[PDB]
């Protein structure tokens, strides 16, 4: 009764409302469920601006979950305002919605007192109830950082994701990215034990790089998704069949990987080998092999939570889980 | 061509604006600007909340004039939002103060830079650059002076201290008050430029602000209260008190045990010719006193725009002597 999901981006939070879906848990509930769900969440794109600390990746899911974005957009609250964004501008220095600034004033308030992330994300559940335990993958500092050949003088400089995406990208030669301070965090509360006892590991189709990617920088978690009796199952991102057949992912190719549901599944690799794969899952009409990986086309589109609780349902399928 | 004014509060800022008006500086400006002027603005009030720092009365003479204050309640900006206020109380965190979304930006923008090592001095003048007030506010310190109020809490019954904030925002002066403390004024040093600018002034001028929790925290800091008695310049002080007729600096005043009038607020201040601060004191229309060593003379004191403000100012410099 047990599912852990490494998740990070909003491709993340919508996977994990359709797992609720399928489950009854969250707003999808009718009568107290049987099941539990722990996400492991990205804290890669987590960052201290305007000397309040934004996590996005946790942000996203709890305000999903929690039934606070807004349907019209997609992205952020309902009735959001950009007023103090508009002044920041004047000043002259994400979105950083009004109501948003909110959610980091409390959580900057908590952290400066002692709480690690891990209890502040606990603390503004209360008020959001996802339905759904949102772990961050790590209560130490580790930003996904881009380095770039910085134009002003031709020198390798590191950047922060986020700086770079808005501002940088496809803009300037991009080498490398670095997980600043992954070398120094450890696996925070309860993740490697989520990972331990779950009935089943899931890797949302997430950004390979820079959603899932990070949390596997973190010391420990890797090493408890190859040792866990969970299966593994990871989702194929490549959505193949767009006009003009879509586009390559950029963070992809800054580690020259190429756009195919076959690279991503080489890239976690198989657990029988040195890899994280039990099974891939790749969308109707495309195809992978890997040695040592039980690869299965199904759709993948997480069009409504009600096709992505059928994903979640080829993903226990294939496991062999109930 | 140097003026200095103590402030604090909305006064004291729309006193500031009166000044602007006679020296044709900031959006008064046509012109070459032959004057400067000096803010010496009050600290007392400033606090975090929600882990912002909060500095009223330099964002009030910044907003005021920048052109960006409300011109309904005088505090704040205009056109203001309350979303992120709302959302704090949706997430069940003080709650009795109003931080508005365009102000918080101010706040945030402060906040970085204090914790970074910037002196408020210094973010003050940084975010005076987007708001091009046309004088100089300087912080009566770059040190924490925040003044607290002793009260009976009527929850239990028990003495309690609480930042002035607390004292005006939430119970509104209601509760029993005992005394002001101004917790750090010892141990806070004169900002930078205040010596200097009370010394090269060619007038000092005490706004009409609240003398005990505007005006007189100023004058505890130990450096200031120094500067004021030994500058050659004139010091002008303007009554509060348009008796009468209505604001409870009444209030505050009675928790010192001094009398709401413009006889007994000279007489805080007291005379240079003593031990006191001023030369001058100006009283509205009507009004009588007189202190052993000051200049009393009753002028029109009502600042209800800019131009009759410009009047009060000259008034001052008038009865200083100065030109
Ligand atoms: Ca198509
Ligand atoms: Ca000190
Ligand atoms: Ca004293």
């Amino acid at each position: 009764m047990k599912i852990t999901v490494l998740v990070g981006g909003v491709g993340g939070a919508r996977f994990l409302l359709g797992v609720q879906n399928l489950l009854g848990l969250g707003s999808f509930a009718d009568g107290p469920s049987k099941h539990e769900l722990t996400a492991v969440v990205n804290i890669g794109d987590d960052a201290w601006m305007h000397g309040v600390r934004i996590c996005p990746d946790l942000d996203t899911c709890m305000y999903t979950l929690g039934g606070g974005i807004d349907p019209d957009r997609g992205w952020g609250h309902r009735n959001e305002t950009w007023n103090a964004k508009e002044e920041l501008a004047a000043y002259g220095v994400f979105g950083l919605g009004d109501r948003d600034l909110a959610t980091h004033l409390v959580r900057s308030q908590m952290l400066r007192a002692g709480y690690p992330l891990s209890q502040v994300t606990e603390a503004l559940c209360k008020r959001w109830q996802p339905g759904a335990r949102l772990l961050p993958a790590s209560d130490e500092r580790s930003e996904t950082h881009v380095v770039i050949t910085d134009p002003t003088d031709g020198e390798r400089r590191a950047i922060h994701f986020q700086e770079w995406w808005v501002r940088y990208r496809a803009k300037v030669p991009t080498h490398s990215f670095a997980y600043v301070g992954a070398d120094q965090a450890t696996a925070g509360p309860g993740v490697v034990e989520a990972i331990g006892d779950a009935d089943i590991v899931l890797l949302a189709p997430s950004n390979p790089v820079v959603s899932i990617g990070p949390i596997l920088q973190i010391p420990g978690i890797r090493g408890a998704l190859r040792s866990t009796s969970a299966p593994v199952i990871g989702y194929s991102p490549i959505i193949a069949g767009k006009p003009l057949r879509g586009m390559a992912d950029e963070c992809l190719k800054v580690i020259g990987v190429e756009s195919t549901s076959q690279a991503v599944g080489e890239f976690f690799g198989a657990r029988a080998g040195t890899g994280l794969l039990d099974g891939w899952l790749v969308h109707e009409g495309d195809h992978a092999q890997i040695e040592g990986v039980k690869v299965k086309a199904v759709p993948l589109l997480m069009t409504d939570p009600e096709a992505t609780a059928a994903m979640v349902r080829a993903g226990l399928d294939l496991a062999g889980v109930s």
